RNA sequence: GUAUGCUGGAGCAGCCCCCGAUUUGUGGGGUGAUUACAGC
């Protein structure tokens, strides 16, 4: 259970993590910063405070270190404890404290309830088990720190517990996709194209298969923006970055970053075309991104992108005569336009009405759904309440230091916050007061729910308007207004339909399907198409119009896969066989019975093991000999990854009752002033011959590091000297 | 394609509802604003 229990051959588990997270740190040495700030570009919300941020940005040497020291202590039989001790002082310790308290808060502000506590990374100035496996993910992929955890976890009893305390401590892991020596992002974009639409749509995973991988993300636009830039030279899409409890959100047109995010904010983006006299921008949604898509595979892209960058001229000769022009032209003018010349004003009473109804609305569904709601929703509807009753509104201080406690299920420190508010008289003795008698969160947010209610269901006075937000004073010019607006121009929805489609009885799906027919392509999705439709249930209801619009995304998405694939050079485009259902790819290696990888569509999540060819030739090559042209990767899995995962423990076991054998027999010491016995200095003082020592140290050093560069001949060897000294295994290997 | 505080503008966009509909509609109505916005 505590760290110092892993001696030996039980420390195996940890030494294959931190062997790979130095061959991780030999191929990036950033990792540890790039891992903890990772989610926090995604963040407006600061993740760290400022001194941590300073902290974090100064720690690559320390962390480096660290991680080789523990390495060095878990790759030996014998290392001095010293590296297990982090102070209270400690950077590192800080960090990682900070890094863990905001993924806890991440994961309990997404559940509905807090059902478990977590793990302590520390006990006194001691790392524990937890703290060890949260260093490390750091530097490894998911896979990596899965299987360490796995290994060393006490809470596999409670599958719930279990998943949630992994969730936590693996927060910061890489992608397994992380590392690759492709240099044509095409081909990247191809298997990430592949290995989405091969993730069953959430709606019909949970209908089909509820208690291939699930489908949590809709990444269409993401891909439409990749694959209209790599299509059309005339057009840029907006990226991120946030400047630095707030940072600020900036829109830019810079390239030279490959890995830097387009800007996506509730399905919209910024497109910049560069025709004619010079730039254009607006701001386009996701309706008339994917109808772009549709245009731009049809070869209707550069005419489609003409009318976009010539849209900002009829909005501004409308602009001039709105008075007089056609009504149909009211359609690309927002409300302050046409509410300035008199068109579509509201009475203040039909305003008051539409507002009050809405919010009444909004109100009854949150108090619905208070048992189905999010730790983060139901905790965001308690302060609101609590906000909108205060003298003088929170501070980002008060409001982070009250959700962290309504979110950590931290109830009397909530109650001990509205005392302190209270004794402020910054809010009144009722609202105090209905909170006393309530213990949970479900009661707290019930209670707010209904004395929100009661203020929205009273008969409409002055102080109603003012509540619903209707008493705000306007003292913007309308000119300033007009302005503004044409600087900042966004796309009528369907204004591409109705520039190509005007009088089309199609809707969007079936253009995507009869493009799909017609165009040229004969693929389809590899999905089954009941993934797409519940067969059971009426054609519009539930999840069946999100799922035909999902299968008309998908079908675009396949399209841009084959301009992908189409376009990447000739050499890498011949050698793959695409299919509606597969992908096949050479493997390396075995020589005379050469071989091929096919990969079905519930394996399209594992095409990065193409990233390593060398390995998966020497896994075909040692696991499968006999084995020759196409092969299942789900045969590659267990006969050939599977395998070697096998052996890799019983060899690294091995390795490490042999350094413990060999140093209690010859009675071994370290010099003065170093930290374990080199595993050089254990062969020296050994009865082997060289031929056994230099196949030793290789096939050692192969296992510790994930590879297959050793021949079987070299393994023999390995086998024999452990043979010779004790410590048999069962390798199975090498194979028939 | 997470509204973690407050002020003010913006709902052409996004999203929702009603109506229609082998489905995502330039039909109708909303959206105490999500922000290529300006401030505390
Ligand atoms: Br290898
Ligand atoms: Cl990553
Ligand atoms: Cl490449
Ligand atoms: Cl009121
Ligand atoms: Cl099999
Ligand atoms: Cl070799
Ligand atoms: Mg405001
Ligand atoms: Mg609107
Ligand atoms: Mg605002």
């Amino acid at each position: 259970l505590s760290i110092d229990e892993y001696q030996g051959a039980r420390k195996w588990c940890f030494t294959i993590a931190f062997n790979k997270a130095l061959v991780n740190r030999d191929k990036n040495d950033g990792l540890f910063v790039e891992s903890l700030l990772r989610h926090e570009k995604y963040s407006k919300h600061d993740w760290y405070d400022e001194d941590t941020r300073a902290l974090i940005k100064c720690s690559t040497q320390a962390a480096n270190a660290k991680a080789e020291a523990l390495a060095n202590y878990f790759s030996a039989y014998r290392h001095s404890p010293g590296c297990l001790t982090f102070t209270a002082e400690d950077e590192l310790r800080t960090i990682m404290e900070r890094a863990y308290e905001r993924a806890i808060f991440e994961c309990r502000r997404r559940e509905t309830e807090v059902i478990i506590e977590f793990p302590s990374l520390f006990e006194g100035d001691r790392i524990t088990t937890a703290g060890v496996v949260f260093f490390v993910s750091f530097f490894v992929e998911r896979r990596v720190l899965d299987r360490l955890y796995g290994a060393v976890s006490g809470l596999k009893k409670n599958e719930g517990q279990y998943k949630l305390t992994r969730k936590a401590l693996s927060m910061y892991c890489l992608k397994d996709s992380r590392f690759t020596k492709a240099w044509d992002k095409r081909v990247l974009l191809f298997r990430d194209i592949l290995a989405q639409l091969g993730r069953i749509p959430a709606e019909a995973y949970e209908y089909y298969h509820g208690e291939n991988p699930k489908r949590h993300k809709d990444k269409f636009i993401e891909f439409a923006l990749h694959y209209l830039e790599a299509q059309h030279s005339e057009i840029c899409f907006g990226r991120r970055h946030i400047v630095r409890t707030k940072g600020k959100v900036v829109v830019d047109f810079s390239k030279k970053d490959e890995d830097q995010s387009y800007y996506i904010s509730k399905n919209n983006v910024i497109v910049r075309i560069d025709k004619n006299a010079g730039p254009r921008s607006y701001r386009m949604g996701l309706n008339e991104l994917k109808y772009l898509v549709l245009l731009s595979l049809q070869g209707k892209g550069d005419d489609a992108i003409a009318k976009l960058y010539r849209y900002r001229q009829h909005v501004e000769n409308i602009l001039d005569v709105v008075k007089v022009t056609d009504k149909d032209n009211h359609v690309f003018l927002p409300r302050f336009v046409l509410e300035q010349h008199g068109i579509g004003r509201k009475a203040f009473k039909q305003r008051i009405d539409g507002r009050v109804k809405h919010v009444r609305g909004v109100w009854e569904k949150k108090k619905a759904a208070t048992n189905e709601m999010t730790l983060h929703e139901k905790a965001r509807d308690i302060l609101q309440y609590v906000n909108e009753n205060c003298t003088r509104s929170f501070n980002p201080g008060e409001y982070n230091r009250l959700l962290v406690c309504l979110v950590g299920k931290d109830v009397e420190n909530f109650q001990a916050g509205l005392k302190r508010l209270q004794l402020a008289e910054r809010i009144d003795g009722r609202v105090y007061s209905i909170f006393a008698q309530t213990s949970t969160i479900n009661e707290m947010h019930q209670v707010v729910c209904d004395q929100i209610l009661n203020r929205l269901c009273r008969i409409g006075d002055q102080k109603l308007y003012d509540y619903v937000g209707l008493g705000k004073k306007d003292e913007i010019d309308y000119k300033q207004k007009v302005a503004w607006f044409k600087e900042h121009i966004s796309i009528r929805r369907g204004f591409l339909r109705k520039k190509f489609w005007y009088d089309s009885k199609k809707g969007f799906a079936k253009l995507v399907e009869e493009h799909l027919e017609s165009g040229g392509g004969q693929r389809d999705v590899g999905l089954d198409k009941k993934y797409y439709h519940i067969d059971a249930i009426g054609r519009f209801e539930g999840a069946n119009p999100a799922l035909y619009e999902t299968l008309a995304r998908d079908r675009l998405c396949l399209m841009m896969a084959q301009y992908f694939l189409g376009s990447v050079r000739k050499e890498l485009g011949n050698k793959i066989v695409w299919s509606n259902d597969s992908i096949e790819l050479p493997v390396e290696g075995s020589v005379g019975n050469e071989k091929s990888i096919v990969f079905s569509v519930s394996d399209y999540g594992k095409l990065y093991v193409l990233d390593d060819a060398e390995f998966l030739g020497r896994i075909c090559e040692y696991f499968m000999p006999h084995e020759k042209g196409k092969i299942r990767y789900h045969t590659v899995y267990e006969k050939g990854f599977r395998a070697y995962n096998d052996l890799q423990k019983k060899c690294v076991e091995a390795v490490l009752a042999f350094e413990e054998k060999v140093v209690k027999a010859k009675k071994m010491s370290e010099k003065e002033g170093a930290h374990y016995i080199d595993f050089r200095e254990i062969l020296a003082q050994t009865m082997c011959k060289e031929a056994e020592k230099t196949a030793v140290n290789k096939v050692a050093r192969a296992f510790f590091a994930h590879h297959l560069k050793f021949v079987i001949d070299e393994f023999g060897l390995f086998s024999d000297v452990m043979k010779k000294y004790g410590i048999e295994k069962e390798w199975k290997f090498p194979v028939k």
